[PDB]
């Protein structure tokens, strides 16, 4: 832990604060409402998941490490240039950096000749660029790992599938709403975002072509793919095939929530039963994922409870409290669609959904953030596929 | 060093910079040309006279400390709870956030009720507060030892001056501009503040009672009754008696410019007398500093240089080119009263002196964050006056 790494993790968490009180007072007066700020909030929505993300992981690494999850050897890294937990730090105040100054280049522009449409775009060209320049530039090793990690998921079935790239899956499960902003952007850079004067001011926010569907699937599809392929490496359908299953309800309730959405404007009455199944088919897929969860995911419930009850035998964690309220907490954000659904169906009020998908998908990323904890805590304790050589 | 340490100095040194920044634009752009800020930038300059001092102070420990000048023993600390470099970065960080604030709160206030001369009035009530609060709060054993200091250096006849005494003495003389400025918020709150809208809109900017030239004195009144002190205690006058006709030659050159000050609107023939004398007494003065300096204080110029030419024949600092540089920005600062008298005498424009005293206050502090370096180097390597057991 050299002491400039802290010192640049506490100079750009302290910017970073400061930063977003500035985001926060030039919202409530410098903003103005004549221009619709949706495209930049989901824009900047994508951004925001990813450093939150960055942070949450970095928490996630400092957890593992005074606890004991032997993350190293779990993620299969080399134990000379493993990402400690302030360089996350450092990376998602870095990137948090640029997204807050971006942020308020789009409230007040202090340039005449560049306009507000390329400060995202100069944003995330130059995520991409800290991640794919070629030179041993800042975090080399960390970043060519990731691209290797981000090469081999996006091609599941003709890799054998490692940890690294289940876990890697998974977190693009939870952060499906940055490849959703990611395709918002890309939409509206092409079809809707006039080149004249800025991104303020939709045929790109609907499923009307199927398309954000298949972007909606597609973490689901590589994680459908990868148990598919580690069925075929392993013969054993219990842990692969149940999961596959638990993936493929979620291409079900994506389908059908598509469907319905496209209905919607049809006026078939098929929209209401193709609600009815959307609706049971989300209840389907919630149950199957918390369920999965607190049973082979977490290893909690275990039949072996003793005095940790309704827990398993071995805890790491010094407190309980965190695993109950961890339970607790799972079935609400895993039932949180029924929220949303709930104040989305009870209210008028106008572009509720874009305000339910804003706060939640912090709290899905929190979920994940959650889930991490406990899942790799079981990995640790107990093999659970990847292994096939010891317990540790 | 813990890492929460490092982390509280990059967070405070991170908020400074975004809150300089901001302060910098809030001046391009949100203040108001229309109320005068004279007296709002002496209060805040003696404010951020002491944040500077601070955090020099903190470079100069950490300069010792990478160096081998044992100021632990030099300064009689306990070597158990001495401030490291690290914690004066903290307060220095810490006092810069409020002052930043304070002074943001002048440009912009957002309260409709408090005013905006309470704000300075705040910040360095807080700054008393924190150094005089009984309790053990931040800080306490660095407080108390400072607050000692504080007491005997302001009754120093009656006490034997030990090294701490001496040395704050002369960083009192360097920051006479501090002293100076809490005595013209005392006399602008009690006169001239209108407590009815604000403090921008003088009986206390000038010599007219010659109380200035009192506080201008008072660092070189206790460093002149130190030097008789140490004549009784040690009859020698080679050091002593030379070094109080040092401090007698800022006597003679307060008292001559306050004379002319005075005189300038009196309109006798004997003001012109009156300015060659403080000129010449500016140049004595001026001149008995940088000897005193160079040859007694920093220890350059000795008649054993060797190869080390126009320094001394031990050497702890790596470059000599910052010794070089050091005695050639040593002869301008102490000379840099013939800059200021050339350009206000040279040029008309208003309020030419106040800008003078601004810019080169920050000056003054860094000419003696330099004289700390070779000052304590001399004491380390050989005796100077307060140790009389050893060399070290
Ligand atoms: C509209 C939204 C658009 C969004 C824009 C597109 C996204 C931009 C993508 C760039 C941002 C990502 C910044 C890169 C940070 C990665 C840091 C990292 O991977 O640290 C990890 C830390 O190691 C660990 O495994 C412990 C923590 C788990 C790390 C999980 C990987 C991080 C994933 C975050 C990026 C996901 C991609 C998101 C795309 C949407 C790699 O370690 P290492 O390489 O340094 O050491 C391994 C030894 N070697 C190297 C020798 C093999
Ligand atoms: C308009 C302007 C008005 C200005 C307002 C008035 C000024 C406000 C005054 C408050 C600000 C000062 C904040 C206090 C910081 C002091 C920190 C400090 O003294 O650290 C020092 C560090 O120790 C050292 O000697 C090494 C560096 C030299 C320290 C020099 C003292 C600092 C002087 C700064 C304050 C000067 C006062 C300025 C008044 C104008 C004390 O160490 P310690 O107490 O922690 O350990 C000694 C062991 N014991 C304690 C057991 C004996």
């Amino acid at each position: 832990a050299p002491a400039w790494t802290t010192f640049r993790v506490g100079l750009f968490c302290g910017i970073f604060i400061v930063l977003n009180i500035t985001l926060v007072l030039a919202a409530v007066f410098k903003l103005e409402t004549d221009r619709s700020i949706w495209p930049l909030i989901r824009i900047y929505r994508g951004g925001f998941l990813l450093i939150e993300f960055l942070f949450l992981l970095g928490i996630n690494t400092y957890g593992w490490r005074q606890a004991g999850v032997n993350h190293v050897l779990i993620f299969e890294l080399n134990p000379r240039s493993n990402l400690s937990h302030q360089h996350l730090f450092e990376i998602a105040g870095f990137l948090g950096i640029l997204w807050c100054l971006s942020l308020l280049a789009c409230f007040f522009a202090p340039i005449s000749v560049i306009p507000t449409y390329v400060y995202p775009l100069a944003l995330y060209g130059f995520m991409v660029f800290f991640l794919i320049n070629p030179t041993k530039t800042f975090y080399y090793k960390s970043r060519f790992w990731l691209l290797k990690l981000l090469f081999r998921v996006f091609t599941a079935p003709f890799h054998k599938v490692g940890f690294a790239d289940f876990w890697l899956a998974d977190q693009l499960n939870s952060l499906s709403v940055i490849l959703m902003d990611l395709e918002y952007m890309i939409c509206f850079y092409s079809l809707e975002l006039k080149w004249d004067e800025s991104k303020g001011l939709g045929i790109c926010h609907k499923y009307t072509y199927g398309v954000r569907a298949i972007v909606q699937c597609i973490p689901a599809w590589l994680r459908f793919i990868q148990c598919l392929r580690r069925y075929r490496d392993t013969k054993r359908a219990f842990p692969h095939l149940v999961n596959a299953g638990k993936y493929s309800t979620t291409f079900f309730m994506v389908t059908f929530a598509a469907l319905y959405s496209t209905h919607k404007e049809r006026g078939h009455s098929d929209t209401m039963v193709f609600f009815y199944l959307w609706i049971v088919f989300y209840i389907i897929s919630s149950c199957y994922t918390l369920i999965w969860d607190l049973k082979m995911d977490w290893g909690l419930f275990d039949k072996n409870a003793g005095e940790n009850t309704f827990l398993r035998e071995e805890i790491v964690y010094p407190q309980k409290a965190y695993y109950y309220c961890a339970i607790i907490e799972d079935v609400i954000l895993r039932f949180a669609w029924t929220i949303q659904i709930s104040i989305t169906s009870t209210t008028l009020l106008p572009h509720s959904g874009d305000i339910i998908a804003t706060v939640f998908a912090p709290l899905e990323v929190f979920r994940r953030f959650v889930w991490n904890f406990f899942r790799l805590e079981n990995e640790h304790l107990n093999n659970c596929g990847e292994f096939r050589a010891v317990r540790d």
